[PDB]
C-alpha cells in the first residue's frame, strides 16, 4: 500500500535522525568504554551480574535493521549501558565514572532529540 510505504519513509527518517543521535552519544565517550560488548572471555561471570548487556555496536546493528521504533526504545538501550556499567563497576573506578560523565553529557543531546522527534512527527 501506499500508507506502507510512508510508515516505511517515517521509520527510515526516525532511523536517520537516530543515527544522528548515536554518533553524538558515543562522542561523549572519547575513551571507547561503552563500544563493544563486555568480553565473556575476559569478564566470563557479566551474565551473572548484568541479564542484559548492552553496548554502542549492539545499538548501531539494531538501528541499522530499523529496529527502534520510537526514542523511547532507543533511550531503553543507552540507559542499559549506563546503568549495567554503574551496578558492576564501583562508584571509584574508570568506567564507573565514564558512564556518569556519558549520562551527564547525553542528556542534552537526547532533550533534543525528544523535541525534533515530537516536533517532525
Amino acid at each position: 500500500s501506499m500508507e506502507q510505504v510512508a510508515m516505511e519513509l517515517r521509520l527510515t527518517e526516525l532511523t536517520r535522525l537516530l543515527r544522528s543521535v548515536l554518533d553524538q552519544l558515543q562522542d561523549k565517550d572519547p575513551a571507547r568504554i561503552f563500544a563493544q560488548p563486555v568480553s565473556l572471555k575476559e569478564v566470563p561471570d557479566y551474565l551473572d551480574h548484568i541479564k542484559h548487556p548492552m553496548d554502542f555496536a549492539t545499538m548501531r546493528k539494531r538501528l541499522e535493521a530499523q529496529g527502534y521504533k520510537n526514542l523511547h526504545e532507543f533511550e531503553e538501550d543507552f540507559d542499559l549501558i549506563i546503568d549495567n556499567c554503574m551496578k558492576y563497576n564501583a562508584r571509584d573506578t574508570v568506567f564507573y565514572r565514564a558512564a556518569v560523565r556519558l549520562r551527564d553529557q547525553g542528556g542534552v543531546v537526547l532533550r533534543q532529540a525528544r523535541r525534533e522527534v515530537d516536533s517532525i512527527g
